[PDB]
């Protein structure tokens, strides 16, 4: 299941650093697979068909669990919002679970898990390139795995206009509530 934690080389190579992750100071000790369905799977940037991909991912997996006293926290985020083309691209959230301890998640849950922002399919709008639709893990201390601060609390992508006044990237929500960023995979849908 797990193809190997991706190395700074790898990221760089999509410009995952400096584009979502501002420099190679990352440390990451997870490795995530990602199944959206039979043979559609998340690997290192490879490009994805949109057609898969419109439902929660229905198996995901953790090399690990967390430390003792710790949870992990998923974000599903394009971060080539509106487009990987032009230099304006921000991020939008697009799934948060949080309260994660164990390594399995089915259809997007396992028990004891929190969901704080539901899973939306990417809704790519054609012809904005190839986005980097990212998975990035943190981790958050048990006793915090519900007040994540920082979040964006959106109408529907696209169709109405991201008000950016309150933005915070993942990189920076990680750092406000002092959470480690452990795991990363990534795919590119157009």
């Amino acid at each position: 299941y797990f193809q190997g934690i991706p190395t700074i080389s790898e990221l760089k190579k999509d410009r995952i650093i400096p584009h979502v992750f501002p420099n190679d100071k990352i440390d990451l000790n997870v490795d995530l697979f990602i199944s959206f369905k039979a043979g559609k799977e998340v690997n290192h940037g490879n490009v994805l068909d949109i057609a898969g991909t419109g439902s929660v991912p229905r198996n995901i997996k953790f090399s690990e669990e967390p430390p003792d006293g710790y949870c992990f926290v998923l974000f599903m985020v394009d971060p080539d919002y509106p487009s990987r083309l032009r230099p304006d691209g921000k991020e939008y959230i697009h799934w948060v679970v949080s309260g994660i301890k164990t390594k399995e998640l089915i259809k997007g849950t396992q028990k004891n898990c929190v969901t704080i922002l539901p899973y939306v399919g990417p809704s790519i709008k054609k012809g904005t390139g190839l986005h980097r639709i990212s998975f990035i893990i943190s981790l958050i201390k048990e006793e915090d795995k519900d007040n994540i601060t920082g979040l964006p609390h959106y109408g529907e992508k696209y169709i109405t206009r991201v008000k950016f006044n309150n933005y915070e990237s993942v990189h920076n929500i990680a750092q406000i509530n002092n959470m480690k960023i452990v795991g990363y995979n990534w795919c590119q849908i157009e």
